[PDB]
């Protein structure tokens, strides 16, 4: 997106970014939000349309009341791990909460970008009405799914691929390219999409 793109995107997140009341780095949550404002801006408006907010967390997911019932919970695809959602730093779907400083894959999470996966997870189901379950979307993932990698889940739960692509699409040109490289239907679905 170019600079006033973002600038426009960055006020609609204004009232849908929450930030929490612990201690955090200011500079990084500001880079998840310009992360968050490569969104689409038609999907950004829907999102505050719904009273959807993300909040960003100071601290471990489970450690707010929201989300104290997955304390000890096991995430599906994290079986025999030894880790919980305690340790999970993002969650996607009808509501969004994300841990700061956690954006980068490998920051106890498997996606390209938390911010970005968690929210494709909310925009799948709030906004496009769980439009991974569709069928236009099954037969792309029954083709597509395993492109780009972490083939026993991403290859398994179309939620998942969806997010992951979603994320892909919106991240920055590097990862938008290699999407349209691995999975050139998920891309052409999603350019359409925002169309
Ligand atoms: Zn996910």
């Amino acid at each position: 997106m170019d600079s006033t793109t973002i600038q426009q995107n960055k006020d609609t997140l204004s009232q849908i970014v929450v930030f929490p009341t612990g201690n955090y780095d200011k500079n990084e949550a500001n880079a998840m939000v310009n992360r968050l404002a490569n969104i689409d801006g038609k999907y950004l408006n829907a999102l505050k349309q719904n009273n959807l907010k993300i909040k960003l967390l100071s601290g471990k997911l489970t450690d707010e009341k929201e989300y104290a019932y997955l304390k000890g919970v096991v995430p599906k695809g994290w079986e025999g791990t030894g880790k919980t959602w305690d340790d999970v730093p993002g969650l996607g779907g009808s509501t969004v909460a994300l841990r700061i400083g956690f954006s980068n894959k490998g920051k106890g999470h498997d996606a390209i970008n938390l911010e970005l996966h968690e929210t494709a997870h909310a925009i799948d189901h709030i906004v496009l009405n769980d439009i991974s379950k569709s069928a236009q979307f099954k037969q792309i993932f029954a083709k597509e799914g395993r492109s780009l990698g972490n083939v026993n889940y991403l290859g398994v739960y179309p939620k998942e691929f969806f997010a992951e692509s979603f994320a892909y699409y919106y991240l920055n040109q590097d990862t938008n390219s290699k999407l349209k490289s691995a999975c050139p239907q998920t891309y052409s679905f999603l350019q359409n999409l925002a169309k």
